Parts: structure tokens; C-alpha cells; sequence
């Protein structure tokens, strides 16, 4: 954009409650009776009347639930801005990054548009109400909740677990509450504000589409779907500059005079590298760079950048061993079929204005853990863009739901005309990404008709799946028969420090239970200490998500992918997470990094004895050593050398039964790199002590 | 409601020829040359003209074409009314609960809405247009007939039996005229008109689903999906007071604090019955009752109350014989194939406002029949709720038709949103009853889209089946492969004192020459006396009709029911039914009444023989006695104990064949109570005196 004039910073925010007659003018708002504060864009309004001593930190205890009566009120933000120089023939762009959610715009007392979704950006032209000198912006936010009155809905959008609060309307289901996950409607301008100037010679879209690669011949061909806004004085006048580079060294420079407004270049490219998740190879990114440049003057009037990646996607449906069934599909990449291991992406942040500043860290615990893929969950706000970034630069794939709740929705053409915007919009968004590589939907109207009409129409290069949402050993887990298990979870305790600072009825806030169980199951009884109940509960998780992976990673090629819930808390809770909200990693996060590794040598149960395998998640053959030994008695199990056949599973050697309980080691070296793992033998209830000093002696976890 | 003032009673009418631009304002309304009379609501003009003594009365002879004029006239409704008490928050609804049909609904000189559609009800909230002390109300209808030319049909929609004015328009296609039914369109307020004073705190809809039922354990799990308006300050401060009870008994009462909009409440009950159609058992109703409660004050905000019955149903399609073809079916009402036996639902009256009057009788006319199912003609309008009550009350099951004429409609967008709209409306309405047992239709936009996906969201507990619309022993009857026939037929010449009152060019209003031919088939020739004709023609009927539901009882289990057109009429005409409008029974009503019991003895014709049969349609064994006797000599053909199986047929003794012509008497006596029942042998053409003297000998029928 020619000029990008952010809008964040101090804003005003008066609140009140709404009347019966919702507030929706200017002057019905500031002529209600309410509370003016100092706010902050981009924000959430409960961050500003914190700010302001309103209201107690709803982090803590159960101050949380005393946010209740706010659901019901209104926000009205507004402030002064400076309208930026606009020649004629230019456009004035007011962006919105986020409106959280039903609100009516106002320039300069003229309404400029009315929202009505929190998941999608919002552009409204305000060119012709801009003024010279000090303008005025204000935005009259109502409550979300009452909305929903204004909605008749269907059986089958009541009682189901997604709050009928949210079934009429476009926001995150798990802002209303999820599990434990608690009620957080909140509202505001959750992403930035800021005005942008376009010439009249303009970029609308640039689509990038890998047609073909050939990772070998390091070639690759691509095509660019231009779209651009042209006056016709301007045909046959200005040029589009397509420029593909990588570490400032130029790979290609096309050159095309711009006869119409929409164009397709296809570039065969030479000596570019494939882009592949980890552990398959290298996250290749190329810069792609387009700019209009009038031929005569060389006047640049628009360029669009961004890094794309030369991969190809598909699905493999199996259709001979349970055809039709959630899970019995196989991503092929390049040609190639992966194995998918990696987590689902919880809210980063019940106040999502927040989750900008937590991508970097949260996208960095997957690459720690050495996640290939990441599956969005429904129930989120969709991820901006630099979430998708970080994955393309990572080298994780992204398997993106539709932001859907669990339970049907509405079949009439209000809902689905709200449904297709949203779908255009985020498709167009996204659909330049590498490392997205799966749309997802849960004559159903929404699946089987509005998504799946966006997708054949605006991103016909990735594949659009409508489906697929006690004791670990237990044949629940270890007789699915899904290639593809997608949310399996456990929990576990949080750390003591994150316990200490997030506090019974404060720990409520039969899931409680769940904790005293699995604990009783593995090690007997309930340890009464509180950091021995931490230890005991972590372990259990750590085991449990340790065994699901190896589960599945020991029965390839039937097994094709592993996603768990989840790695990352949204907030300081109780839950099934690795890895708590201020970032403390639990730990069953360390198990499972040991595990995710690209050549991993694990055991699994047999039917007379233990099979000792090791898997590979790359293209390449590794040869090294492998050392089995029993950690209580230090008695060698079994050593030898091994052969890692690229992308598949190898089986090494069927271990004897050992006796009664105990703990075995694996010390396995591949290119002078010393990698270590361990397996749990026995049966249930074991002596906490006991494994405590298995741990310690093992020397691989503290 | 919390006040329901009514405004029937008597209105001012204004009628006049319908100009090219056809009069939508009260001004022009006013200014137009017409007629001044007064009327009653709910009622149809031609009522009031003829209050007037501006028309004959159009049930005798061919004063029902003098209308005709009338069908192109403009309707002016007008009334004054006093404006009910409305606090501060609360909403005034004026409610019709029918206008017939396209009007412009003004009150005090301001539009409060445009009505389109006869069959449904029309709310408009007139708390804004509403003033202090008297106030007005205008309802300026124009011609329904003309209507129909802002409309361009498709090729499919000219040429069927169903007229091209109803084709475009929402209204009973019976109105325009089918068989001998005369065309009578009509017009104006032909249901209650009403004002309604809600509160803020109000129920929007309360839907009873019966999600299982134990008879013999007397369980059931009811589901309530409660939707309500709650202004937000009242959210946690209502409670919603869900009460179930049975003749004054309280079987439960549960209480739940209103958090939320829209709740599911599941009822586990204990100690109460399912409830049944006739024979199969007991039609056990229960009074449920949800109100809004202020938890503080105790104030009630709303009640709506209605008698429920715990119920299952489901449609079990045959795809074994004859897979998909129309009747191929059998409803299983808790888990128990039922055989349905029942008549075809008429027009109650040609003008409709009538119908509440003879609703009373004529359910009671399937009572004394035993009918326990009854399909409501898609000609027809939908019956109002009272006539769903009085099913519930005497168990008898409702197969509901959408109002379709037999033709192909319309594709478009517009006509799939008035179906859409009418179809959410009567669902809603009658989803409740415990009688209603089936949707029914006739890529067809309307059935295969709209009908359905209305059905699929407001209504997934009842089956939705988009199909099945000489001498009575040819095979053409005999060799039907439907397991389910629908609508079977008969002609029969009404009562003496039916022919006297009603009325050639007037027995006219190839039909009338129909019952001449049945005469001369059965008797050999047409009796030249009236009164002999008469009981002739009736004579054919009723054995015609008798010898129907014989067959299809005595073929079970491969037959599953029998629905019979009709068994009364709208209008005072000569057809098929077997009642008059006046109530007068003719002789094929008592002919079958002997033959719907729930234990019938009856005998069908065998190949070398005649087949004593016994059915059972209850859920019970029977012992009793059955004697077969000829009229004419005497003699005991058959005399013997029997075991009627419970829900099945059962097979007693083969007779031989009698000689030549004759009737023969069927007396069986179950457990002290007398039944009779007969058999006419033999060929046709009989003699009528002889049919006549074996019907009172054999004492069963005057």
C-alpha cells in the first residue's frame, strides 16, 4: 500500500449498559449514561477497564465470573485522526484488522459500514467523507449476547455443547465457554486500525499456485493469478514486475505490459528448491514480488511481497480399509507421503488482542517439540498472518478448520450469506501460505454447500475435508483403528509455581476428578504431598501422550498421523496441555520431544514380548547403534546396530519379557549424535518411589 | 399471553370492484365507490353480503355461481378498538390467525405489514404505531384471482387438474375448484383477530420432543427446547418452573435459573404412560407447563401450557417388495407396527371461517368410525390447533399433507421463500402434538429442497415421506400392490333428506352418470323410484367401501393400513363421502363402523372358497366364539372357538362355497359382548328386493 497510517494507540472508551433499544447512533452514545476511560487499540475491553482500577484481574481466583455483567453492555470507542494526503483519482481504505463484533462505523458523523463478524478483516472506502485537517472515527460496539434474540433457531442448534448464545452468529465458539476453558465474551478493536491510500493503478489480489515441482531437478512451475484495478487510460501503459529471489540473490524477472486487469504468468523455474515440513527436507521460501510500473515514467503505483514455497498437496483417501471413515486419509507432499505428527491450536488468549504477543513463543514450543503439522481448532479465532509465516519459515504444515461449534447450525440463506463472506474472505487471505495445506469443515448447508463452493472456486489446489473431529493402554487407545488419530489428549497438573499464581471451588474453575483417577490407576494411591501429586499427575500425562505417539509412529505405514490435544494453555487452567499458560513446560513435554525426533528408536507391546523399532520421518537411510538396559538392575536387554530405511518403519528386534515392573532404557547413537529413550514394562499400580528413581537413573529427564 | 383482548365481533365492510391498480391505501380505500355492510369476524364476505340480503344463499341449487362477480372485488375490513395497557419494555402484537389473503394491514393510518399467504397466522408489533384511547384498524384486501397475473407460470404449472390461479398464490387450492367440489374463493378475516401484551421477559417457543418411551417400565425421557426473550439485566435473575402433571396429580417439577437465551431440558419421568392411537391403547396425555419466574419478586413474566403425549414414531420403508413405490411403508409407534385404518381430511366448509363449528362433530365422526389415523388433504388449509387437540385427546394419528395442488410448481426464488416461510410457521405451530405423525410432499425445488431442509431443522422426531397420493371386486382393487392404500373411493347418493334441501343442471353442481353405472353393475338395473335409487346407490357404497378395508385387514402382515375417501363433506354435494354436510350418515357408514373394530371377524373370498378371518389391531390376545350363518335358509355354515393373536391377523376356517347368490351372517362374541358383521356371495347382478330382505333379516342394519 502506498500509505499504511496506523490508527492504534489511546483511544476513548465509554461504556454502558445497553437499553432495550440497542445504541447505534452517535448521538444516542454519547448521550447514555455510562463511563468514559482511557483504552488501548488493539485491545479488549476488560484490559482497559483493568488499566483504569474498574475491575480486579480476571486471572486470578474467581474474578473471572465477575466480568458477567459487562456481556451486557455496550462500547463505544472513538477518536481524532489526521486524514493523509490524497491526490485525485486515489482511495482512503479504513482497515480493521478485528471488530469483536456487531458495531456501526462512523466517519465524521456518516455511518461508513456496519460489522457483524469478529473472524474476518473489515474495509470500508472513506474517501468521500474524509475532511481536510481533524477527523473523527467512531465505532459503537453492542453486546454480542443479546444478538442472538434476534435469531429463531433450529432444534438442532440447542443443546448441543457450543452455547446457543454462539450459533447464530459469526464469533469464536470458545469465547462463550468450552470444558473448562471459562465464559470470556469480552469485546473491542482486537487488531490493528489503520487507513490506507491507493492509487487508481492498484494490486487487489496476487495469487501464487505451485502447478507443479520437481524437488530433483530443483525446478518448479508457478503460476500467478493477477487481479489489479486499471483505468483504461492506463492500458497498454503500465507493466507488472514479477521478481523471485531468495537471500537477495534474484532467481527470475519477468516483465508483462498490462493489457487487461486480470492475468495468469506461469514461470518454470529453474534451480529452486522444494519446500517441505520438518524433518523431510528444507522449508524453502522465495520472496515473490509483483509491482505495476507505468512503462513512460516508471512511477511504482502498487507492489504486493510475500514468501511462498514450491510444494504440492494431496489427500489420500483410503478407500479398501474402512472407506469413509475419520482418519483413513494420508497427506502426500511433493509426491510423498508424510507422517504427521504435531498439535491443536488452542486460543492463544482468552483476550485475543493478546495472541499477536504470544505467536512467537507458542509457534517456537512446536518447533522444540519438532511438530511437522498443527491442526487449528474450529473453536479459535482463525490465526493472522503471522502465525502462517512463522510456519512457512518453520516448516509446519497447517491443517486450518472453519471456525464451526460442535452441533449443527443453521440451513437458511441468512446464515449461509454470512458463511460465504467469511469463507471468501479467509480463503483469499490464506491461500498463499506453503504451509497450509488442508481446509476443514464439521445436505448439511455450511459443509456440503457454502464451504465446499468457496473452496472449488477460490483455492482449487488444497484439498477440502468435510470430517474427521482411563489406562493408556486400555483398547480404547491401543485398538483404534483410525491411520489418523486427530484430538487425543490426557491431563495433567500444572506446575507449582503456575498453581501458586493462578489460586476447592477456585480449582473447579467430573474433569477434577479426572486428575485423582489416573493417578490411583498407574501408582496406587493419591499422593497426599502436594508436589508428590504434581509429579505422580505429570508422569501419568507424560507416559500416556509418550505412548500414543509411539503407538502410532510403531505401526506405520497403516499409521499416517498423530495430532494430540494440546501443547499450549490459553489461559491458567487445569487441562490436558504439555505446557501452561505463562510457559512453564510440563512434563510431558520433555517425553514427547524425545519421541517427535525425525529417527526415533521406542518399543511397543507385543504378544509374547516387547518389539524394539525405530521409525524415520525424512527421505534419507541412517545407519547406526542401538543399547536396550534395564535401568533397575543395569542388565543389557539387547545391542546392535541398526538400518533406518527412509520414510517408513524398521523393525529391529523382539525383546524378551522382562520380570515383574521396572524401566528400560534406550541409548541409541546415529552419526556420532547421542539420542535417548526409555519404556515403561509392567503392569499397574507401580510404587511412586519407585518410578521416581527409575526416572532419576535413567539421567534423560530432571 | 399476559393479556389477550380479542377483536372479533362485528367490523365494518367495505366492498367494490377491484380497479386496474388495485386500492392499497385507506384514502383510496375510502374514496372508491362501493358498498357499506356490516360484518362479523371471524367470518368470509359472502356471509356478511348475505346478512345484507345482497346474495342468495349459495348451498341451494346453482345460487354458488352467482359469486363469480365477487372473485375480482376488493375487500375494505375496518374496526375501532381501545389500546390495552403497555407498561414500559413490553410489546403489543395484533395477531390474525388467518386472512384470505393478499392485504395491507394499516392501524392508525400507518402500514404495519403485507400479508400474502391464507394458511398461516400474521403478528406485526404495533407498540410504536399504537396511541392512547381509541385507535383504528384497516384491512384492505385485494382479489386473489388477479393476483395470479403479476406472476408468469412454467410450462408444468398450466394444464393440470389443479387451476393456474392457484399455481402463483399461497392459498387452498380447493378454493378454485376440483372435482365436483365447486369453485369458491372467497375472502376476509376467517380466524381470530387478537391483541397481545408480552413482556420483556417472554417464551418465544417451547418445543416437547419425546426422545424415548417405556411403556411396559412406564418411563420416558422428554426433551424441552426452550426459547426465550431475556433482556440481560433479567439473565440469572429468572428461573424457568417446568411442570408436568395428569389430572390434577403433579408427576414432576423441576426448576432451573435462566442463564442463557435458549435451553435443552431433559425429563427423565417415572410412573407415566405412553400414549397410544385408538385400539392400540390408551391416548395418555400430560399437562406440560413452563413459566418465566422472577426469582425475587415471584413475578410471572409468561406461561405457555399444552397437553403432551409421550411418543415414538418412525416410518419402516419396505425395500424388499417393491422398493421405493408409494405405499410401501408402516408406521411404528413405540416400537410397534401399527395397521392404520382412517378417512381423508376434506374442507370442513367451502367457507372456511365455518370450519371451527364442525370440527366438534366431525372428529367426533371418526370416534364412533374408530378411525385411528386421518390424512389431512394438501387441497385443504391447515386445520387450526383445536383440531390437533381433539386427536390428541381421542388417539387418533394425523398424517399431515403441505398444501400442494396436483400439478408441478414453481422453481424460483420467490415462490421457494413463501414455501419456506409457510412451512416454518405450520411446523413450529404443530411440532407439539402427539397425534401428528408425518410431513408429507407431492431436484423439485418444493419437496426435494425446501420442505425437507425445514423439516430436517425444526422437526428431526417425525418422518418426512415426499410421495404416496366398476366393481369394487375387479382386480384393478383385488390385486393393488400398495401395502398402504391412501385414498380409495366409492360414489354413493346422499340421504333423502340431503336431496330435499340441497336442491338436471342441479344434481350436475362423466360423475353424476357414475352412480348410475355402480347400480346397474350390482342390481342389473336402475331403480326408476327415488327413494329405491337411493338405497341402491348407498348399498354400493357400503360394500364397496366394507369389502376394502376387509381385504386389506385379512392380507396383513403385508398390509399396513388403509386410509378411505372420505367420510364427510364440506359442502352439501353428491361424492363419495359416506356423511353428508349436514351429518347425515349414509348407509356405507355403518357398513364400515362394523368393520374398524379392534377384533373384527371377517371373511375374504378364497380360491376354492371363502376365508373366515379374524384381525386384531390392539396390542392384546382375544378368545371368543364366531358363527357363520346364510341370511336366506338359515343353515350354520360355521360355528367354532377362535384365538385372535394380538397385532396380527389370524386365519379361523375355510368355508366351502355357498350356492348361487345369498348373504351370509358373521356372530362372534368376545368376552360377553356381541359383534356382528356380513358377507354377500354370489355374482351380480342381484335383485334389489332380495339384497333388501337378506339386509333386515339379517338384523344388523336398519
Amino acid at each position: 500500500f502506498v500509505s499504511e497510517q496506523s490508527l492504534n494507540g489511546r483511544w476513548t472508551l465509554k461504556f454502558f449498559p445497553q437499553p432495550a433499544v440497542p445504541v447505534m447512533t452517535i448521538e444516542g452514545a454519547e448521550a447514555a449514561n455510562g463511563i468514559v476511560v482511557d483504552a488501548v487499540v488493539p485491545g479488549n475491553v476488560e484490559i482497559d477497564m483493568e488499566a483504569a482500577g474498574l475491575v480486579e484481574d480476571p486471572m486470578v481466583g474467581n474474578n473471572i465470573y465477575k466480568l458477567r455483567p459487562y456481556e451486557g453492555y455496550q462500547w463505544y470507542y472513538s477518536r481524532t485522526f489526521a486524514a493523509p494526503v490524497v491526490t485525485e483519482g486515489q482511495r482512503l481504505v479504513l482497515h480493521f484488522g478485528g471488530i469483536d463484533t456487531f458495531a456501526e462505523v462512523y466517519v465524521n458523523g456518516i455511518k461508513v459500514g456496519s460489522a457483524d463478524n469478529m473472524l474476518i478483516e473489515h474495509d470500508y472506502d472513506i474517501t468521500s467523507v474524509v475532511k481536510e485537517g481533524e477527523n473523527r472515527l467512531d465505532v459503537i460496539i453492542r453486546s454480542s449476547v443479546m444478538e442472538a434474540q434476534n435469531h429463531f433457531l433450529g432444534t438442532l442448534s440447542i443443546g448441543n455443547f457450543s452455547n446457543e448464545e454462539s450459533a447464530p452468529v459469526r464469533r469464536a465458539p470458545s469465547t462463550y465457554g468450552w470444558d473448562i476453558m471459562p465464559r470470556l465474551v469480552s469485546a473491542g478493536l482486537w487488531r490493528d486500525v489503520t487507513l490506507r491510500v491507493e492509487n487508481p493503478v492498484t494490486i487487489v489480489d496476487a495469487n501464487w499456485v505451485t502447478l507443479s515441482v520437481n524437488p530433483k531437478a530443483r525446478e518448479a512451475s508457478e503460476s500467478l493469478y493477477l487481479q489489479t484495478r486499471l483505468p483504461f487510460e492506463m492500458h497498454d501503459k503500465v507493466k507488472a514486475v514479477i521478481t523471485i529471489s531468495r537471500d537477495g540473490r534474484q532467481i527470475l524477472r519477468k516483465e508483462a505490459l498490462m493489457r487487461k486487469f486480470a492475468n495468469l504468468f506461469t514461470l518454470n523455474l529453474s534451480g529452486v528448491d522444494a519446500w517441505w515440513p520438518r524433518g523431510y527436507g528444507e522449508p524453502a521460501l522465495y520472496t515473490a514480488e509483483v509491482s505495476l510500473v507505468d512503462v513512460t515514467s516508471g512511477k511504482i503505483y502498487d507492489t504486493k511481497t510475500s514468501k511462498i514455497g514450491f510444494r504440492t498437496v494431496k489427500l489420500e483417501l483410503d478407500e479398501v480399509n474402512l472407506p469413509g471413515q475419520p482418519g483413513q486419509f494420508q497427506f502426500i507432499i511433493n509426491g510423498e507421503p508424510v507422517f504427521a505428527k504435531g498439535t491443536n491450536w488452542v486460543p492463544l488468549d482468552a483476550l485475543h488482542s493478546r495472541d499477536a504477543s504470544h505467536v512467537e513463543e507458542a509457534v517456537q514450543l512446536m518447533v522444540e517439540m519438532n511438530c511437522n503439522i498443527v491442526r487449528c481448532w474450529g473453536g479459535n479465532v482463525y490465526e493472522d498472518t503471522h502465525f502462517f509465516e512463522l510456519c512457512d519459515k518453520y516448516g509446519i504444515m497447517v491443517w486450518q478448520d472453519f471456525a464451526m461449534g460442535c452441533g449443527n447450525y443453521s440451513q437458511r440463506d441468512n446464515f449461509a450469506a454470512a458463511l460465504e463472506k467469511e469463507a471468501i474472505s479467509v480463503v483469499v487471505k490464506l491461500r498463499n501460505h506453503p504451509s497450509l495445506i488442508l481446509w476443514s469443515g464439521n445436505n448439511d448447508r455450511v459443509s456440503r454447500q457454502v464451504l465446499s463452493r468457496v473452496i472449488y472456486e477460490f483455492d482449487p489446489t488444497r484439498p477440502y475435508l468435510p470430517s474427521s473431529p482411563g489406562y493408556y493402554k486400555d483398547p480404547f487407545y491401543t485398538e483404534n483403528p483410525s491411520q489418523f488419530v486427530s484430538e487425543i489428549g490426557y491431563h495433567g497438573c500444572p506446575n507449582r509455581e503456575t498453581l501458586e499464581r493462578m489460586f476447592n471451588d477456585e480449582w473447579q474453575t467430573g474433569r477434577n476428578d479426572l486428575m485423582t483417577n489416573q493417578v490411583r490407576i498407574i501408582f496406587g494411591e493419591v499422593p497426599a504431598d502436594l508436589d508428590d501429586f504434581i509429579f505422580a499427575s505429570q508422569s501419568v500425562q507424560a507416559e500416556a501422550m509418550k505412548f500414543f505417539v509411539e503407538l502410532w509412529r510403531g505401526r506405520r505405514p497403516y499409521r499416517t498421523g498423530i495430532i494430540w490435544w494440546n501443547i499450549r494453555d490459553g489461559w491458567p487452567l487445569l487441562s490436558d496441555a504439555i505446557s501452561d499458560y505463562w510457559g512453564g513446560k510440563k512434563q510431558a513435554f520433555y517425553y514427547m520431544q524425545n519421541v517427535h525426533h525425525d529417527v526415533c528408536c521406542l518399543i511397543n507391546p507385543a504378544a509374547n514380548g516387547y518389539m524394539l523399532k525405530v521409525d524415520n520421518n525424512t527421505l534419507k537411510d541412517f545407519e547406526g547403534v542401538v543399547e536396550v538396559k534395564d535401568v533397575a538392575s543395569g542388565k543389557q536387554v539387547f545391542k546392535g546396530k541398526f538400518v533406518s530405511k527412509a520414510n517408513q518403519m524398521s523393525e529391529i528386534a523382539t525383546l524378551p519379557m522382562q520380570k515383574g515392573q521396572g524401566m528400560l532404557v534406550i541409548s541409541y547413537r546415529i552419526e556420532g549424535n547421542e539420542y535417548f529413550n526409555h519404556y515403561l514394562y509392567g503392569e499397574p499400580p507401580y510404587k511412586l518411589d519407585q518410578y521416581r528413581k527409575w526416572v532419576k537413573k535413567c539421567g534423560i529427564y530432571e
